[PDB]
């Protein structure tokens, strides 16, 4: 059964976010299903020392302790300029206030983001809570090849935990592109990790400069949800 489903419409995400020059807006122009999507936009602007996120969030991404399938639809524009720098497309992230460890208190776990013409993603385990602000990053690259200007459909299936005992497994384009069992998928805690979809041109900051020529990013987006099955998120179904 699903928990969330949105058909490419502002309402009923909890919180947009468009830093910066960055834009999210409805479109009916480019759409995957129906007659709506989300574009999201970022320009860069040199001398800005902030970040770059235009997302929408979904609060209730994930606690630890159970098992939950998110799906979406994207798109990056026709004339995407691919460059080695990240342009994040989706995370899910917490706000862990007193956890003491890095520059704020604010730490994604999975991430999902292009880099060059890959799909790239990642899983985060350990404590990263003072006093032991031990963590550990696993990152999976070249999931898949991303065509630019083209709707791809991404199914996760994740449980969330601290254990060997999580799993973390996508589907790119209603192909099984990666699995995995037997690990740990999140930190050791309870906080509630929001579920976000957008375009978070991270690099640009990270880097201190961007790669390239393409300063105005553009990526689409469509029919997300959280669920219980697969049937309940892939975006290839009803
Ligand atoms: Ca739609």
């Amino acid at each position: 059964t699903r928990s969330f489903y949105n058909d490419g419409h502002l309402n009923g995400w909890d919180y947009v976010r468009k830093e910066n020059q960055g834009t999210v807006s409805e479109v009916s122009n480019v759409v995957f299903k129906g007659t709506s999507a989300l574009k999201m936009t970022q320009t860069y602007t040199p001398g800005y020392t902030g970040r770059y996120h235009s997302e929408v969030d979904h609060n209730r991404g994930y606690q630890r302790g159970e098992e939950q399938f998110y799906g979406f639809a994207f798109r990056l524009s026709e004339d995407w300029q691919f460059q080695p720098q990240s342009y994040n497309i989706a995370q899910f992230i917490a706000n862990r206030p007193g956890a003491g460890c890095g520059g704020d208190d604010w730490m994604p776990s999975t991430m999902i983001w292009i880099q060059n013409n890959q799909l790239y993603s990642r899983y985060v385990n350990g404590h990263y809570r003072q006093p032991n602000c031990g963590r550990n990053i696993v990152t999976r690259p070249n999931l898949a090849t991303v065509s630019a200007g083209a709707w791809h459909r991404v199914v996760l299936q994740i449980k969330w935990a601290s254990d060997n005992t999580g799993y973390f497994k996508i589907w790119f384009d209603g192909a099984k592109v990666h699995e995995e069992y037997n690990v740990a998928t999140t930190v050791d805690d309870d906080s509630v990790f929001q579920f976000r979809v957008g375009l978070y041109a991270n690099s640009w900051h990270d880097d201190g400069h961007m790669t390239g020529t393409q300063g105005f990013r553009q990526v689409w987006y469509d029919e997300v949800a959280v669920g219980t099955t697969f049937a309940d998120v892939d975006p290839d179904q009803a």
